[PDB]
């Protein structure tokens, strides 16, 4: 039907979440929407990281990029998508500890 992720332009995106606080879990990819928000980020991330890491209102949204080496946004990571979406999508899901 279609090839691997090459040219994706519409009302969605991709994400690569990673937990590093109270639960040392491996990297996990999460789907992104056009109007994605903090609650959705942690929610979708928790679904993929369903290993003692299921707390929507208990995590922080960080990201590792080229121009933005490493950024960290609080629970209100609604604008996180408008900042982290520059090149890479390696975001860190840190629990509130």
């Amino acid at each position: 039907a279609l090839p691997l992720y090459n040219q994706q332009v519409g009302d969605c995106c991709i994400i690569r979440v990673s937990l590093d606080v109270d639960n040392g879990n491996m990297y996990k990819s999460i789907l992104v929407t056009s109007q994605d928000k903090a609650p959705a980020v942690i929610r979708k991330a928790m679904d993929k990281h369903n290993l003692e890491e299921e707390e929507p209102e208990d995590y922080e949204l960080l990201q590792i990029l080229s121009d933005d080496r490493k950024l960290k946004i609080p629970e209100n990571a609604n604008v996180f998508y408008a900042m982290n979406s520059t090149a890479n999508y390696d975001f860190v899901l840190k629990k509130r500890t």
